[PDB]
C-alpha cells in the first residue's frame, strides 16, 4: 500500500483527519503497528526508561538510539519513522544537531527527527531543515507568562521549518487554539483532544510499563499482565513435564 | 526474594525441577518475565531478528547486544541474566572470547554469557570458565555419525566448564540420554521433554512475531495480536476525537 | 584526442551546441562511454540505487563513491568527470562541503562535483568555486512560487560559481527561459529540450535497471536484457556440457 | 523461490547438474544475474581491472570491496553470494583471515568467501570453516611436478573445510581427475568441461570488456558494443534536438 | 521520601529555611549523608586535595571526578547531586563547558554542576542553563572596587541562569546584602551566617584531614582521630594474635 | 621513619611479627592510616563496591583504580601500596598482565599489584615477578578436593614469585598448615588466625558500611555513625543560625 | 621558607626591589637555583638550542617542554616557574592557546606560562588571564616607528592582563621609560638596568654553552669549562687506574 | 676527530686500555663531555632523579627519554650514544624490546641501546643484536649463589651478543673475575678497577646533585655549588644595579 511521508500530515490537517502517532523501539513491535495502519512511528528517548531501565531520558545516547531506529524501519516499511534526538546532541548549535540527525538518517534510516525545545531551538531546527532533514519539533509549557512562551515557541519552530509539532503537557485550552494557529499539524500527548494528531508511549498505551497510568494516557489493554501468564503457565507446564508434548 | 545463581540449576537438576528459560531484550519485558517468576533470561542473538529485522543471527554486533543486556540486567535483578556471544565474537580463540565476554559482564552486567559451538569451541569455554566467567554452553545436531558428535560436543562442552548447555535441535531420543549423561542441567528448545529445562524466545512464545510457529514452539498466546487492536482501536479514537477524552 | 574541459562546454552553449552526459560508476562502463564519445561523466548519487540497492539516496557514503569515482576517471581518459557529493557532506556548510569535495579531487581523482541545492547552498559554491574547484549545480522544481524559487535558485548558484546547472523534475517552459536567461550551460533531466545539455542515469537510458522507464527517459536498448539471455545461455551450455568446449 | 545454499551445489554434484557461476560486483547486475536463474555469484578480486582500472588484482582493498558485496547481496536474493579475500587479507595466518571474513559476513552480508591458495593455506581454511564460513577454494596450476603440487591442494584444501574449489588454468586432463578425486564440486574456469560447476567473469562472458576473448572464455554476447550504440545514439539524438521530446 | 530538586532550594529561601550543603566524593559517604538527611552535596574540585592528595585544585581532570559522581549518585538517592566542572574545562567557552557538564550529566548522573567563575562566565552558565542543565554558580571575593565586582558577579551569574550561588571568602557584610538582593539561594563558606544556605569541605566538618581548622570550619568531630584508634587497636590485636578470634 | 618494603614482610614472618594490612582508596584516609602506622595499604577492588556502588568488583575498571592507587600513595609515604588487578586485566596472559601491572606501577605509583587466582595465574605472576613487579597473590576455597586445589594454588603462587598471598575465606585449620608451609607471608582475611599477617576492608574495620558485619570482621568502631551526627548536627545548627558563628 | 607567587613581583616594583629571573630546564638546575634564592624560574623555549641543540625556537614542541617543565617544579619548591608556550601553540587564537596553556598548568605543573608576542596577541593574553592562568608578557624592538610599535605592545599586552612583561633586544632608553609607565614589573634581558627585574639564560650566565658571551649577557662564571676538567680528570684517572680507588 | 664505533671498545679492552664513560641527558652537557674526550655516552633512565625529580626510575617514560637522546646525539659527534631502555619498556619480551630500541635508534638516532637485565632478558637482547642493534647489557648482583646468578647473568648477556655490559654493585673480587673471563669489555660503576672501562653518572662525577657521594661515587668537582654562587652574585648585582651595566 501507500508509505506515509510529511505531505500526508498535512493533507489530513486539511481534510481534518485525526491521526494516531505511536511509540516503537524495536522490529516486531514496529512490524505489528504497521500492519495495524499506524502512519506515523517515534524512536523516542523515551526508550530510555521503557527500554533500557534508565529513569530519566538523561543517559540514553546516540548509539543506543542508532540500532533500534534500524530495526524499526525495517519492521514499518509503511509509517513515518521519526528518530527522537537524545539529551545534548544538538542544544550545542546547529552543526551538532545536524551532525546527528544525519546519522539518524544516513544510518538509522529514519525519514525525520524529533529536536526538543522552544524557540532557543530553531536555529538548529533552520539548518536541519534547510538541510533537507525533515524536523518534528517538540514544545512544552512550563508554568501566566508560561502560555505566552509556549506560543512564541510554536511560532519559532513552525518558521523554522518543523513539519509537525509535538505538544506535551499542554493546557487544552492553549492547545487547541495553536493547533488552529499553526499551518503544521499538532501531535498531542497530555494536550488535550485539539490537536491535528495524538501520541502515546506503547507500553502505556498497551499497559505494558507498571500499572500507574497517568491522567493523558488511556490504558486501552493489559499486553503487560497477558504476557505475563504466558510467562507464567509456560512456566509450570515445564515443571509439568506438559511442555514439551511429542509435537515439540 | 532470591537472586537466581548457577548452582541453583545444578540443585534444581539434582531435585528434578525443570526450570523455564525465556529470552528478553529490554528493560520493560525484562521486569515482566522477573515479576513472572522466570529464573534465567537469555539476551539472545535471536535479537538479530525479532529486535533488529536481519534475516540471521550473522550481523547482529557486540554494540547492538550489550545496550540491550543493560535493560534486561535492570529490569531482572532476581533473574540469572545470560548475554549471548554475536558471531565472530569467540570464534578467533580464547583470549578474543574472553575480551568479548568480559564486556558482557563489566559493561553490559550481564552474569553468565552463552557461547554456541561443540568441542572446536572448548578450548575459549574453558578459558573464560578460568577467568570466574559463568558459560552456558550450546550445541547441536546436524545431520548418524551427528549423534557422535553432538555427544562428543556435550561431553567435551561440560568438560570445558559449562555450567550448563543448550541442546537446539536435537532428537528428543538423544537429547534423553545426553541429559541424563551430563552432570550439568540440559536446557532444551526443540529437544524434547527430556532437558533439565526449556528455552523459548519469548516472541513465539507469546506470539508476537509472524504466525509461523514452528513445531517446538507451543503458541502460549496471541499478546503480538492483542497488541494491534490496542493500536488499531487507539487510532479510530484518535480520528474519532474520542481520544483524548478530557480525563487526559 | 581532446580531454574534455569545463570551457569547453561554455564554448558549446555559445556554438549552440547540445551535448549529452551520462551516469557511470565503474571502470569497465566508464571506458565505454569514453570510446563512444561520451564528454560528460557522472559519478552520481544514483549509485545509491543502481550500485548498492538502496531504495534512496540518503545512505550513500562518500566512501562508497570515492572507489567508484577512481575507477570511472581511470576509464574515461577524455572525458570530464564530476563526482557527487553524498547527502549531508555538505549542508552544513563551506568548510565542510569544501573537505568534502577536496577528497573527491585529490583522492577520487575528479575533475569537478555536483552540489545539490538552491540558494541555500549558494556560500558553499562560491567556496569551492574560489578554492579552484569547479562546481555542477543541481537545482529543482518543488510546487507557483515554486517557478520563483527554482529561478532564484538557478540565479543564485550561478553567481555562486558553478560552471554549469542541472534542471531536474522542471517545467519544460520554466526551464527553456532559465536556460536562456542563465550564461552557463543548462543540463535537463526530465527538464524538457530546452537545455544546453541532457543527463541520464545510463541503467535507465540502457534498460539495465528494472522496466519502468519514467516519462523523462527513453529506453534507448534493453542491454539489461541482453545480459539475461547471455546469463541463460550461458547457464544452460554449462548443464549441458557444451560449455566449456575444447577451444576453452 | 529457492535461495540456493551450499548444500545445494553438494546435491548437484551428486545428481550430476553442472551449474553456472557468474562473477558480480553491482546491485543492477546481481539482480538480473538472480532473475536469470544464476545460483551463485562471486564478488570477485577480478573487480580491481572490470571495476576500478588496476591493471592487476594486487592493489584492490577489502574496503573496495565489502559496499560492492553488499549491492550484489541485496540484488540477488535467491543466489549464493561469495565474497571473494583480497590480496593480503589472509597470507598472514588464521586470524588475520578470519578477521577478513568475518568483515564480509557480519558487514558485506556475503555467505561464503573465497580464499586462493593451495596447502599453504588450508590452515586458514580450517579455522573459517570451524568458525561457521562456508570457504569456496581456489587452485591452480604452475608449471610436471606441478600436476602433483595441483592434487595435494585440491585434497588439502578439501581436507581443510572448503565446500567447493575452483581450478583456474589448470589442464583438462588433471582436471577431470581431480573433479572425480574430490567429494566437493569443483569449479572451473579454462579448466575443462570436466567440473562440476563453470564460472566466468561476466564482463567478459557479456562482452562488455575490451574485445580479447582469451581461450577459456566463450563471448555469449557483445553487451558492451550494444551498450556503446545506446550511447552513440542517445548523444546523437540529443545533439539532433530528436532528444528529449516531448514526451519527456 | 523526597528527592531533592532544585526548585525546594527556591521555596526554602522563600520559607527562610536555611539548607547545609555537604561536599561528598564517593558511595559510601554519600550513603551516610543521605540518611543523614542533607539535602546537597557536592562532588567538589576540593576532591583534587582530600582525595587525590594534590596540593591544588588545578591538576584533577573530569576523569578524575566522573567516576566519582557516579559513585556519589548511587549513594545519596534523595539528595541533589552538584558535580563542580573541573579548572580548564569551561574557560574556553560555552561549548566546551556545555560538552563538559552533558558529561556530567549523562555520564555521572549529576543533577546539576557548579561553574567557578564571575561576570566573564556568564556566557557559559547562560549556555548550560538554556541546555536545561542547572548550573550552581560560584563568586568570590578577590581585594573596594573587589565587592564592587563580587556584587557584578553575583548579578550577572543569576541573570545568566544559576539556580543558586557559592560565596566564598565572601565578607559577612557584602555577603548579607548579596543574599537578600539575589532571588536565587546564596549559599556560603566563610561567608558569613547570612546566606540561604552553607557549604563545607566533609573532611573538614569532620576532622578527618590535617588538624588545622581554618576560621570558617567548625569542627563537629574528630571522625579521623576515631579512624586512627580503630586502625591501631586493630593493629595491636593482630599483633596480639586477640584478632581474629574463632567467632571470625 | 622506615618506609615498608617487600622484605620487611619476609622479616617479620622470620621474626614472627604479626602485621596488620588495611584496605585504602584515597589520600586523606591513607594519610590516617601511614600516620597510624599501618604497614601495608591495598587499594583494592573492593572499592568498586565502597567507592563506587557497584554491587560487585565485575564492573571496576583500570581506569576507575589507578586515580585512587595515585592518591593513596601520596598519602601513605611510609606504607607498602599494592595496587589490585581488576577484572578482566590479567585473565588472557602475562602480556595483558604485564600492561596491566605497569601502569599500575608507573602511573599509580604503587609498588606491588595483587593478582587474584590459583595455579591458573602461576604464568602471569611468574611474568610479573620476573619484570621486578612485586605480585602478592590471592587464593581463596571454593567446596574436600577444594582444600587441595587451594594447597596447589598456594604452592603454584609461591613457586611462581609472589612475595605474600592473601587466604580469604580460607578453613582455618587448611590457612594453619598452609601458612607454615609456605616460605612467604600469608595475608588473612576470614583465613583464621594462623596467618603472618591480616587484612580488612577499612570500611568494615571502621563501620563506615551498613551495618552487617560479617563473621570475619570485627567492628572496631562505628566511624560511619559517627560522622552522621557530625552531619545531622552540622545540619541542625546550620537550619537554627547558630552555624556560621562570628569566628567564622 | 616562603613560595614566590605573582603579587610578589609586584610588591617588590612598589618597594624597588630588583629581583632576577634565570632560566632553567632541569630538576637538578632548578633544584641549585631555587636554594640559592631565585625567586623565578623560566622553562624557556631557548631549551631547543641549550636543551635539544636546534638552531632554532621554531622546532621544539610543547611535549619537548611539559616533561621538563614537571622537573623544574619539583626542583623548584619556592620559586615561581613559568612555562613558555612554544613557537605555534598560541598563534591560532585564544582557543588555541587557552589549550596549550592549560596544559602546562594542569600538567606540567607551571604556575604562569610566557606568551611571546605584541598587541597581536592580546586577546589569548586576555582569554587565560580571564581563565586564571597568569601570564607573563614578552615584547621586543624590531627597527622610529619600532619605538611606538614596542610602546603600544607593552601598554596592549599589560591591558590584556599580563601580570609582568618581558622586554628583550630593547633600547635601554625606551626601555626605561615604558618600565616606569607601566604598572606591572618588567623583565629585561638587553634592555638595559632600568627594569623591574633581569632575566638570563642560565647557560650563558655560567658560561656553559660556547664561549661567545654576547652583549647583554655577563659571564658569571665558567661551569661549562669546570666540567671539562672533571671530566678529563675522570678520564685520566679512570684510564691511569687510580679510579676507582678501594673506597670505592 | 675519530667517531667511537663499538669495535673501539673490543680493541680497547685487547690493548688494555680503561675508557670512561658517562651519563649525559641534554645538549650542551653532551657538547661539553665530548669535547672533553669521553668516547661513550650514556642517556640513562637515572634521568627520571636527575632531569624529571622522580625517586626511582621506574616512572620515568620512552617519551621523556628519547627527545633528550636526540639532543645528546647532536651534542657529541665523536661519541657512541648509548640509549637506556625504560622500565617496562622491554620486560615483555623480543618484540616489546625490539619495537623500543628501533624508537631509539631511528627517532632517538642513538648507536645503541641499553637493556638491563640477566638471563631472563638473553631472548630480547638476542632479538635486537640479530636485527642490528648494538645492546650494553647491564647485570648486577643480589645477595653465596648470587655471585652464581651474576656469573651466568654475564655469560648469557655475553651469548646473546651484548657488545658490552654493565656491572653495578658487583663484588669487586667476583667483578674481576667475570671481567677476565668474558670476551666483551665490563663497564664498572661501584664494580671495582677491575674493569674494561668506568661508568658514572655526571651528576655525582661533578657534584650537581645533593652532597652524598656514596662510596663507589668519587666527586671530581663542585660544579653545582659553583653554580649556586654564580646565580647567588648574578642575584645581587641585579639587586644592587651592578648588572645589567651598559656593556649590556
Ligand atoms: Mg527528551
Ligand atoms: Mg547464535
Ligand atoms: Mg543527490
Ligand atoms: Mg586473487
Ligand atoms: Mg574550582
Ligand atoms: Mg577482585
Ligand atoms: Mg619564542
Ligand atoms: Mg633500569
Amino acid at each position: 500500500r501507500t508509505k506515509i511521508r510529511t505531505h500526508h500530515l498535512q493533507r489530513w490537517k486539511a481534510d481534518g483527519h485525526k491521526w494516531a502517532m505511536l511509540t516503537a523501539y524495536d522490529y516486531s513491535t514496529a512490524r505489528i503497528f504497521d500492519e495495524a495502519g499506524i502512519p506515523v512511528l517515534l524512536v523516542g528517548d523515551s526508550a530510555a526508561n521503557v527500554v533500557y531501565g534508565y529513569d530519566t531520558t538523561v543517559p540514553i545516547s546516540i548509539d543506543e538510539l542508532i540500532p533500534l531506529v534500524r530495526g524499526v524501519v525495517r519492521g514499518a516499511p509503511h509509517a513515518l519513522v521519526v528518530a527522537d534526538l537524545p539529551f545534548g546532541s544538538y542544544e550545542a548549535g546547529p552543526t551538532a544537531a545536524l551532525a546527528a540527525a544525519t546519522r539518524f538518517l544516513k544510518d538509522g534510516g529514519a525519514h525525520a527527527v524529533k529536536l526538543e525545545g522552544g524557540e532557543r531551538v530553531a536555529e538548529q531546527i533552520a539548518c536541519l531543515t534547510a538541510a533537507g532533514i525533515p524536523v518534528m519539533a517538540h514544545i512544552g509549557f512550563t508554568p501566566g507568562d508560561a502560555a505566552e512562551q509556549t506560543i512564541a515557541d510554536a511560532i519559532a519552530v513552525a518558521e523554522a521549518g518543523a513539519f509537525a509539532v509535538v505538544m506535551e503537557m499542554v493546557p487544552a485550552e492553549l492547545a487547541t487554539q495553536i493547533t488552529g494557529k499553526l499551518t503544521i499539524p499538532t501531535v498531542g500527548i497530555g494536550a488535550g483532544p485539539n490537536c491535528d494528531g495524538q501520541v502515546l508511549v506503547w507500553q502505556d498505551m498497551a499497559g505494558f510499563s507498571g500499572a500507574k497510568t497517568a491522567r493523558f494516557v488511556k490504558r486501552y489493554a493489559d499486553v503487560g499482565g497477558e504476557l505475563r501468564r504466558a510467562a507464567m503457565q509456560y512456566a509450570q507446564e515445564v515443571a509439568g513435564g506438559v511442555f514439551p508434548a511429542d509435537e515439540h
